């Protein structure tokens, strides 16, 4: 069928940017087909303070004043169990982001995976507050010619037993293995989740992107603009990815970790910024996945249900009550997205064609 | 300081594409410590024709004249056994290089390997030549399909099937599997030439890369100076081919893969052109391996003496009997290597510092 009223969309993995490129991304959640997202806090200097935060979300309200924006803190060694709970009831920030040191962009100022022990004051503060854990899951890569060599393919799997052990310690946190990128990633929140059903129960869950359920790692071996962290894998992880994302389970839903850098950051011989572009077209990547594997009935649970149910979203906090509609109009993805002045950005699957678009329309 | 007689050293895989950029690289053979030259054919046009591979030997004489030049063909639809044969009487070459289609680049004029059939004419007027089949073992990539998928890191592996029936079906007929990446592949050597006593009885060889005994898969990604294809694969594999480098068998000696581009070519967003430039330093490179793993009494046999003996390179072929001399000066990678008017390779570890460095002595 076309014209599917997905409601409320949900993409509970956002980074826009600080400054002109923040001004081209932040329009572009609404017309990616987004109207509630999840604000990252890596920037430079990182989110670690309240003030910050307040007026980082002032800025995008005004540069987009119809989608809602839930923001974020920087796991660093400058939070305080204190201020965690004064934001908390200022309302300002809805859960916490970590970052491994130096696994990432803008992650040097992360943390030591290892030795999780001196933020258990911060997690435990959370499940008091009733935030969210975000996790980017993956050991730093390890020589070493003793231990387990550790590389960016099997840094995911690697981490899982961090995320069991976080789970254990806090049972009652809600925990998110943000861009599962691997098939032992998928079991192991299969695992967690055994029995767990209807839409809440859910306390550890796990956000699966669009350029995820397409990108093996064929594709980005010589094409630096597929490049992302975690990086893409085989095809046998990728099965496990799209049938997890149409599976309909309430501990799968969309985050899309759009991560805009200028093309000259991309077109390096090394040190290559990690990050794939699909803001101004996110629900159509999606729509494209589920209509391949014909289940089209799930599109609005893993984009819009699960989102809006795990982080509890409520009707008070939603800027514009605004529902999506996505209608099957060709479209075709430009060679770049540009501000006009300074800024280019290659977008995901720059040049292909899609089923669908998406426009908006009120609620009534 | 330290110093190590080496004889006439050998490096059967080179790459020193036409233009300015041959006038550039083609000294820099005699700069690494090489005396012995195989050059590959992955031209544009590809070198297929008589006059095509005599005039571009003489290029290269020209260019160095105290290197010694073993040429090839292109394995291609347009090769015929009265080609072969003619080409084999007058000392044009000495064997064809084939490449799969798609699996490099200026591969997509080449074959495709489940096939292998067709081409078996071609193979017989060798195997009656006494030339040598040399193989860039990869099968094309494939994901979906009932067989297994096939992406950069098993294309080695999945090959091999085929190397044992080419092995099989021609068992007099030289062949070396080029630039082994994995240990799967070692093993297949080994196992391929198990009875092997007497040197001169292997029929199937191997040349393993300087650069692949230093890389990983972490060392690539995000770093498109150190993109290779077959791709540098994870650390147990890295570990067989060192261990199979410094083993002092027959059935493995040096073939660099220098494979040089400018470097706007490897500085892409998209498409970035595969392979790494060793050539200056090619036996320094290899040295630092050796020493670093203590048997160093091996390193005349890998770099020098495997090589002639399967390649049955004579006296009187060779182009200078001047012998490369290593002697323990330190000395650092420049940070590019530049003809000096529109091309600028970045070396192999650019800004290193090796242990080891080479000169010439003249014999007797
Ligand atoms: C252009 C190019 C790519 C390339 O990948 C390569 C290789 O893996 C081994 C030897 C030579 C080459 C080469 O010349
Ligand atoms: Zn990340
Ligand atoms: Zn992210
Ligand atoms: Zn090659
Ligand atoms: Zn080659």
């Amino acid at each position: 069928v076309q014209e599917i009223d997905l409601g409320l969309t949900c993409d509970m993995h956002v980074h826009v940017r600080e400054g002109a490129m923040c001004e081209l991304v932040t329009p572009k959640i609404r017309d990616g087909g987004v109207s509630i997202a999840y604000i990252m806090p890596n920037l430079q200097p990182p989110i670690t303070t309240l003030d910050r935060v307040i007026e980082y979300k002032k800025t995008l309200q005004k540069l987009a004043p119809k989608t809602t924006f839930l923001m974020s803190f920087y796991l660093s060694k400058d939070l305080t169990p204190d201020l965690i709970h004064e934001a908390a009831q200022q309302h300002a920030i809805r859960g916490v982001k970590c970052y491994p040191a130096g696994v990432t962009t803008n992650s040097a100022a992360g943390v030591d995976p290892n030795d999780f022990s001196a933020f258990y004051p911060i997690f435990k503060a959370m499940q008091e507050e009733n935030l969210v854990l975000n996790l980017h899951g993956e050991k730093p890569s390890v020589h070493d010619g003793d231990k387990e060599p550790i590389h960016v393919l099997n840094a995911e799997e690697a981490f899982l037993p961090a995320l069991k052990k976080l789970h254990n310690d806090f049972p009652n946190l809600k925990i998110i293995l943000e861009h599962c990128t691997s098939e032992s990633a998928i079991k192991t929140i299969e695992d967690i989740n055994k029995n767990v059903k209807k839409a809440t129960d859910v306390k550890v869950a796990a956000t699966l992107t669009a350029h995820h359920l397409f990108l093996t790692i064929d594709d980005w071996a010589g094409n630096p603009v597929n490049f992302c962290k975690p990086v893409a894998k085989l095809p046998n992880d990728k099965k496990a990815l799209v049938k997890a994302a149409v599976s309909g389970k309430p501990y799968f839903f969309f985050g899309s970790d759009s991560a805009p850098h200028p093309v000259q950051n991309k077109a390096n011989y090394e040190g290559v910024c990690a990050g794939v572009y699909s803001q101004s077209f996110a629900i159509p990547y999606i729509a494209q996945v589920f209509e391949e594997q014909n289940a089209l009935e799930n599109l609005k649970g893993f984009v819009s249900d699960f989102g809006i149910s795990f982080y509890e979203v409520k009707d008070s906090e939603v800027a514009s009550s605004d529902k999506a509609i996505l209608f099957k109009k060709e479209q075709v993805i430009p060679q770049v997205i540009s501000d006009g002045k300074d800024i280019s950005i290659i977008p995901f699957k720059a040049g292909d064609k899609l089923s669908w678009s998406v426009r908006w329309e009120p609620r009534l």
